[PDB]
Formats: C-alpha cells, sequence, structure tokens
C-alpha cells in the first residue's frame, strides 16, 4: 500500500500551518476583543 512518506511530512507540516493559525485565532478573537474594546 501507500507508505505516505511524502504525505506524513506534508500532512504533518500542513497540520501545523492550520493548527498554529487556529490556535493563534483562538487567542486572536479574544485579543482583538480587548484590542477593539480598548479602541472603539
Amino acid at each position: 500500500d501507500n507508505p505516505s512518506l511524502s504525505i506524513d511530512l506534508t500532512f504533518h507540516l500542513l497540520r501545523t500551518l492550520l493548527e498554529l493559525a487556529r490556535t493563534q485565532s483562538q487567542r486572536e478573537r479574544a485579543e482583538q476583543n480587548r484590542i477593539i474594546f480598548d479602541s472603539v
């Protein structure tokens, strides 16, 4: 079957690209909240 050698790294690295963005967003939404709150 497919060893997914190139997929593992890609699927792993691509995961980080979104995982990091999602996590960042997670705080972003809260940060932007205070950022905007203190600058409405």
